[PDB]
Order: structure tokens, then sequence, then C-alpha cells
């Protein structure tokens, strides 16, 4: 197949998510035969393993999943390593001789990655440094992979932004989002443009309401540090759940290009509605985890590391609204929690019910669309149809899909998805700037009503679906949540 | 639940299809509890078989499915016996006898069915004397179900008609058409009245064609001698498929009753072309089995009964066009034969391909919706997604729903169905005359291109799906059919 010509520096290349998912999705591109000869890996951090103590590292990171060792070794000896503290800026002039040295010694024209998994707060500096000190390729591209967060409002990730600009263009910044890296999200745009019944009753009206979920059984466990700070509004709305949205609220573009679905996408969150705080008490649900009816489900109050008079949410649910004409009064409903009945990420969309009469005891309900993201992928399709009864009578059934076990040993894991397509230069499944600074305005609001206390904190047995005030804000509308546990 | 007050004579009383169905059927609604008390059934034929010999020969019938005996013999009470010549005039004033003495019996104010088991050209007959010799109902209703055929060509259906008309008028008229009491067939409103989404896409800007399988893997066998001068252009297309083909095409009704549905009906086959010679050989294909490669499957010329040179149609298919605004170019295409592949009963109508292009190897293709009527109710819906590759590409996956043993169980035999209607009076199951006589009008002009001789004999293996000229059919409009064995 073809050669991907590369070269990735990873800063903080000794961490967790380095060699736990980022080394092995880049050996799978080796395995694949994507990446051959001419690309090199240039690992750094602020410890001084030396060259051999590198590669030892790296061969315990794609470890379980080898099985030819010479096909190992081949690979690990693409890989370099340097020490280097990140605010020194002559520090850089040590790793512009690590990069400058492998790609002479790969014949690497340009085209350099640098992967960012440290803390938030040196993306600024590394940025300013790469362009300063000359570490940017003079050939070929130049592209930066941002980790998560990306701010923690609107006015931080503005800052960032701003200091992201000095050397690079929107375009060239790749900002990780796990979800918007999943198989069956990228699903959601083939089934609607693929299928014009679809296509054509994707607007208000066909549609009734849209309900996007995000599940976790388990509890904050040893979370709870960073957790009761952020809180499902920040770990789950704001970044995966308004991405997932963007996808299913976005217009029809005028190509399948990322320039084209991110200015689709951009149409709808610059119509998004942006609240008040009695919008916020009539849209919005907050909750927090009490008792289970088991011990092992302790209430959130009684985790370790959570303050005993934390107002934490760990539940969130609320009904989002689009000025737009093709979403003229259909309610957009998200919900993500921690203790809650299971684990799934999942949309269902609701069509309205049909005007049509049968003279029937029952008749005509509204059919649904669910698309399950998580733990596999899956497609229900509810319709009306006839019930086994004397008298003419109406029901609904379940046409239903499943991946194959063939379809689930293919797919491709999000983080080599996403490194694929950096390489490859498409942004089409990552967040812009546009996007996310929409996605900080909705949610800042929200957090000051929050943080003011000027909302209530429900709670809810571990276990359950969430609070009543679940179900009451979809009752309102005449509405009700498709899936329960 | 509610009684049903009726008397039902059976003009054929004896024969199989009357012990072997009729009967059973109207035990079923004894079981259900629909007959209760005020009903009788009075049977009739020309052996003068005893008010004794007759209950017999229904506890045989209806042997197999009862356990309570006493339930049997409390039904069997209500079965009375007449000697009787359809010819004889005056024997009619006996029947009405035994008819005027059973309603004495059990109370039954009118509410009389005619139901007539006997040879076709009886018909006429027996609905003139009915009349004539007073054995109608003074109050209530009077119904007659007339059983399979309606007529040879369109000249002698006329005639039928015309007969009928002197006593009863079209809607007290029903024609016993099998397939029409179909459970899945009657989905097929539900489904897409029902739907919305598929209510709006039912004409020439979402479908590209629409097909109609009727499969039998069987051969002849000792049905040869009717079968060599109907053929499938007779037996399985002028009666079975029409009707089905009526469902499809059908106007949206400005409501769901009888007289509605089938207005709207009435209005797609007025509008079906009639074809002369040239078309005939265009749009349609006429083949005869030959052998398989076992000896088991003997050449249709080498079937008993079957002349050495006849040039019956075993197997036919063609294009129907509909010159209405929603069908304006769709090809409608029907096929039936005998020593086909498998044995099935399906609809499947395919979608236009979609002009959203993704820039992928593979674009949008064509989705189909099957609906499967034979041997078991399932419902198949092929879309375009997204194929699990390292590079976006489309593929289509089936969404699929089956009939459950709970639902297999509860199903209503077609005659039951049948029988149930006519107590109840809704011709919405039962083609009108309108229907037949286009129905017939349409048929006669295939006809008379191959009584003539005018258009070839296609051959065929037994076991295949029909001779190449069939596949050409379709290819010639670039379509294919869905399935194939
Ligand atoms: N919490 C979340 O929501 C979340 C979830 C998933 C992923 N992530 C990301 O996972 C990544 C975690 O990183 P990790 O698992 O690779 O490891 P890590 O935290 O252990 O440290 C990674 C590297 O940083 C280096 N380092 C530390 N200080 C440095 C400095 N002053 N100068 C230079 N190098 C320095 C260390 O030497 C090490 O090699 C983060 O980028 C985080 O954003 C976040
Ligand atoms: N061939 C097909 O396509 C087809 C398929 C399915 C059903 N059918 C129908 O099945 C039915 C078959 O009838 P059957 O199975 O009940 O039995 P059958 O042919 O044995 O005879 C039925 C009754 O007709 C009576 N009879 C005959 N001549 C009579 C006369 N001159 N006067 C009075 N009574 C007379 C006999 O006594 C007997 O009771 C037919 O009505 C046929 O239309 C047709």
């Amino acid at each position: 197949v073809s050669e991907i010509k590369t070269l990735v520096t990873f800063f903080g290349g000794t961490g967790d998510l380095a060699k736990r998912k980022l080394y092995p999705s880049v050996f799978n591109l080796y395995k694949k035969g994507y990446l051959q000869k001419h690309f090199a890996i240039v690992g750094t951090a602020r410890q001084a393993l030396n060259d051999d103590e590198f590669k030892q590292l790296v061969r315990d990171s794609i470890k379980d999943f080898t099985d030819d060792q010479a096909q190992a070794e081949a690979f690990i000896e693409h890989f370099s390593y340097r020490a280097h503290d990140v605010t020194d800026a002559a520090s850089y002039a040590v790793l512009k001789e690590a990069i400058e040295e492998a790609a002479d010694k790969f014949d690497i024209d340009g085209n350099r990655i640098f992967y960012m998994s440290v803390a938030p707060r040196f993306f600024g500096t590394i940025a300013k440094y790469l362009k300063s000190e000359g570490l940017l390729a003079d050939t070929g591209y130049n592209r930066l992979m941002i980790e998560k967060p990306f701010g923690t409002s609107y006015d931080t990730a503005a800052e960032l932004q701003n200091d992201l600009e000095n050397a690079f263009d929107d375009n060239q910044l790749f900002r990780i989002d796990h979800y918007l890296g999943k198989e069956m999200v990228q699903n959601i745009a083939a089934l609607r443009f693929g299928n014009p019944i679809f296509d054509a009753a994707w607007n208000k009206d066909y549609i009734k309401n849209v309900q996007v979920t995000l599940c976790e059984v388990l509890g904050v466990e040893e979370r709870a540090g960073y957790y009761d700070t952020a809180g499902a509004l920040l770990d789950m709305i704001q970044n995966h759940t308004m991405q997932i949205v963007g996808w299913l609220a976005m217009e029809k573009p005028e190509s399948f290009t990322d320039k084209d679905i991110r200015a689709a996408k951009n149409a709808a969150f610059n119509a998004l509605k942006i609240y008040d705080e009695a919008e916020v008490n009539k849209y919005f649900v907050r909750a927090q985890y009490g008792a289970g009816d088991s011990a092992d489900f302790k209430p959130y109050l009684e985790e370790l590391d959570v303050p005993a008079d934390s107002k934490n949410n760990t539940f969130i649910a609320g009904e989002l609204q689009f000025d737009l004409p093709r979403w003229e009064g259909v309610p957009f409903y998200v919900r993500s929690g921690k203790r809650l009945a299971a684990k799934q990420t999942r949309v269902d969309i609701v069509f309205k019910a049909g005007t049509f009469n049968f003279g029937s005891e029952q008749e005509a309900q509204e059919a649904v669309l669910s698309i399950i993201i998580d733990p596999k992928g899956a497609i229900e399709l509810k319709l009306n149809a006839k019930s086994v009864e004397d008298a003419f009578n109406t029901r609904t059934i379940d046409l239903g899909w499943t991946v194959s076990d063939e379809d689930k040993k293919n797919t491709p894991e999000p983080y080599e998805r996403m490194i694929h397509d950096t390489m490859n230069g498409d942004g089409s499944n990552f967040a812009d700037w546009n996007g996310v600074s929409i996605a900080w305005k909705f949610v800042d609001a929200i957090s000051a009503v929050y943080t003011a206390d000027k909302a209530p904190l429900e709670t809810y047995k571990s276990g359950s679906m969430g609070p009543e005030a679940s179900d009451k804000l979809l009752a309102a509308n005449g509405d009700a949540w498709v899936f329960k546990g």
C-alpha cells in the first residue's frame, strides 16, 4: 500500500497514554505496511533514559501484540530519545539535533507531527518554542496534535488558541477528541447522506426530537481528585456530547471534504441558543448519586477524595435548541452520568407520528432510529406494522443489525485512526476552533449558574437511569427517553 | 367478545375445500367465542347423506384440532343437511325449508351468507335461483362468496358479473383470493401509511423499481390436467400477483375503509397500460422447464398428462407500467414460475441511489425494502453505511426482523380471515369488479399473443431462477432481481 513519510515527536513519550496506546497504534500502522522505512519517532521527556533504555521501553508497549519478534526489532530501530525540559529555550536546540539527525538517517523530507502528551499549561510554551527555536520543518507539513482538554472555559480556550495561532493556522491543529474517532460515530454521515429516505427526512418535518446518551455504570473511583472540579458537565458534555451533536445537527455539506463538513457543522453551532439563569433551570438538570441497595455502591459523598459538602454533578441532562430553519422546534436531548443502569453510548432519532388514521384501537406511534456506539455497534429501527390480531391494529417492530466478529476485529482503535488522519491531514474527524468556542460559550452559561448555586442539586439511587427530573424534562414537550436500562 | 349472528350455506359442503379448510376455519371462529348460539350452518350437495351422517362428516374435518370433545359436539349440533341439485328450480324450495327452519331453531334474524364451492359454470345459476326462489333473507344481509376462478377472460368474467348483478350489488360479492388473505400482505399498508418516511418516499422520486415474486420449487405433478390450459400466466399472475401489485401501486386513500381503499387501488388499475403485440415481446417473458440435473426433476414435456408439443408457460416475467404521476417511469416487475430455486412470496422495493458523493471507492448504492410473505413473514431493509476500512468507504447492511413463534401460532389462516371479514362485511381484503376487469383486460392482451404463438417460448433448467431472458428484461432498464435462490 502507499507509504507514509513522516517524523513524529512525542512530547511526554514515557507517560501512560504514550506507552499504552500511542506506541501500539503507531505499531499497527507499521504492521499494515503504511509505515515502512522513511519514518522515525523521536521520544522526549525529562528523564535521561539513554538510547538503549528507550527501545526496551517501547518493546514493552508493543509487547503483547507482536509475534514475529524480528518485525518488532526492525520497527523499534526507528526510535531515538533525547532528554529535554519544555520551558528551557536552549533545550530545544538539543531536540532540533535529534530531529534533524533522524530525518537524515531515514531521508525524511519534512512532514513533522508534534504530539503533545504533556500538562495543559505547557501547550502554549511548546508551540512558541517550536517556531522560534526552529524545530518546524522547512519542507512538507508541520502539524500539532493537542491532547485533552482544550481550555477550562471560553476565556482560557481563547488564550490557548491565541498562543497556538502564533505558530500554526487552525487547520494545522488537531485536538484529540476520543469519541469523534469511534467507528460508529463516523457511520452517522453514511446512513444520513447515503440513503435519500433519511437524507430527506432529516429535518423539523419528520423528526420530533433527537436524543444522545453517554452512560457509565462505574462510579468515580480513584478519579475523584480531578473529577470533583470538572464533573459530568465538563467531563462528558462539553467535549464528547457536543461534538456528536455536531454530526447530528449539521447542515448538508456542498461536498464531503473537511472544509465543507466543518462549514456545515458550524452553521448549526452558530445557531445554538445560549441560556440565561431562568432557562438553565428550565432546560437543564444536574444530579449526584446516592446509595444503590448494595453497600458496594456507596454515595458520591462517601467516595475517597470527595468533600462532604460537594455539589459536584455526577449526572447532567438537558434540552438544546438550534435556531435553524431545519430544526425549528426540534428538541435535542443529551444526558451523561455516573453510576447509571448500564454502560452505553447511543443516538435515538424519534420521528413524528403519522396523521393517517386506520380507525384502529392503537393508532400509529413514533418510529425510532437507534444507532448504538458502545459497547458494540448496532443499528435498530422501530417501525409501525400490523399486529397479529383478528381486527386490524398496529404495533411496532424492530429491524436489527449488529457488527460482525470480522467487523469488530478489523475495527481500527480510535487513537490509530486519529493519528492516521493527521498524517493524511484530514480534519473531518476533528473539532475546529469555531466548534469548540461555541461549545465552551454554551457550557459556561450553565456553569455560571452552578458555581453560583442558582439551581437545585438532584439526587439518584445508583444503578438507576437518573433523577425523576430527567423524565419530567422530556415529559414537558410530550417526550420520553427511548433507552432506560 | 361480540357474537356474530349469521347463517351460512355451503354449496358443495362435502367437497375437499369444504371438509379440509372451510369447516375447520368455521370451528376456530367458534373456539374464539365469535360464534356462540344464534348461528347455523346448512350443508348442501347432491348426495342424500342424512342428518346423522353429515354430523360425523364434520366431526372428522374438525377432528385433529379439538381436545374437549364436548366443545365439538355442541358446535356440530348447529349443522343440518339437505340434498339438492343446483339446476333444479324446485329443489331450491327444499333448501329454503332447511334454511327457514335453522333460522327458527336458533332465532337467527336474517344475515345469510351463501358460499359457492361448486364448479365455475354453476355460479350464474345459483345466483339466479337464490333470488327468484326466495332464499334471500328479508332482514339483515345477503352475501355471496365466489370461489376461484372468476372468469377465464374478460368476456367470460363480464358474463359472470352480469348474471350476479341480477341478484346482488358488487359490494355484496366476495371473490376469494387466497393471497389477499395472507397476514403479511395486510402489513404492506401498515408499513407504508403508518411510517411517514416510507409514506412520503412511496413515489417516482425515491423508488427506482418495484419487484414481486411468486416462487414454487415443485413441478406440476398431478395438477397437469387443468394447468396445461391455464399456465402460470393465469394460475399465478392474473389473480394473485395483480392483487398484490394493487396494494403496492395504490394511491393514498382519503380514509381506511373498504370504499376508499378500493377507490385508491382503482386509480392505479385504471392507469395500467395495456400492451399490443410488439410491447408483449419487449416487456414479457414466457418459459417452460426442462431437466435439472437429477432425474428426479423431469422436463415439463415428460410429465404425466402433458402433450409432447405443449407450449404451456410454466414461468412468466414482465414489466408493468402505471401511467400515473406518482409512478411516471417506475417499472413494476413481476415473476411466477414452477420448478424454481425456492418456495417464496415476496416484494422488493428498490430505492434510487443517492447523488451525494463521498469521494469514496464505492459510492452509494440502492437501498432495498424486502417484505417476505412465504414461507414465513420477515422484513429486511438494506441500507448504505460505512465499511470497516481505514479509508472512508460505504457498504450495505441489512436490518432484519422475523415473525416470532407467538406471532406464527396466533396467525389466523387465510380462509378463517376471509370468512370472518365477510361476516363483518368488509371488502378491504377482497378484489372488486373494477380491479378484476382490468386484470383480465391486461392478461388477455398477453394471452392473445401466446395462443397465436407470436412470441418465443423460453426454456430453463429446473431449480434455476428462470431463463436468461428474465435477467435481460431487467438489465434493459439498468435493473436486476434482488432475490436469486
Ligand atoms: N484526564 C483526562 O480527561 C484525560 C483522559 C485521557 C487522556 N488524557 C491525556 O493523557 C495524557 C497523559 O499523559 P501520559 O499518560 O503520557 O503521562 P505522564 O503524566 O506520566 O507524563 C508524561 C511525560 O511528561 C514528561 N514531563 C513532565 N514534566 C515535564 C517537563 N516539565 N518538561 C518535559 N517533560 C516533562 C514526563 O517525563 C513524561 O515522559 C495527557 O496528555 C492527558 O491530557 C487526559
Ligand atoms: N383449482 C384451483 O385453482 C382452485 C384452487 C383452490 C380452490 N379452488 C376451489 O376449491 C373448490 C373445490 O371444491 P370442493 O373441494 O369443495 O369439492 P368437490 O369438487 O368434490 O365437489 C363439491 C360438492 O359439489 C357437489 N355437487 C356436484 N355437482 C353438483 C350439482 N350438479 N348440484 C349440486 N351439488 C353438486 C358435490 O356433491 C360435492 O358436495 C372449488 O370451488 C374450486 O373453485 C380452486
